[PDB]
């Protein structure tokens, strides 16, 4: 989901996303993408599932 948003950004010329994860609530990892002044978040057991995730949320937020 990652490289699709980061493609994305490159193709609308646009800013980078940028990300930040914090201890998740069941032991696992939540993160947090900020993209335009968009929010989106994302829940997995580990950073490359959240980041993914919440790379997802935010593009379609974005790109559709």
């Amino acid at each position: 989901a990652v490289s699709a948003l980061q493609e994305f950004c490159a193709r609308t010329q646009i800013n980078l996303p940028t990300y930040s994860f914090i201890p998740g609530e069941d032991g696992g990892y939540v993160c947090k993408v900020e993209l335009l002044e968009i929010e989106a978040l994302g829940n997995g057991r580990s950073k490359r599932d959240a980041k993914h995730l919440a790379a997802s949320n935010i593009l379609r937020k974005i790109q559709l």
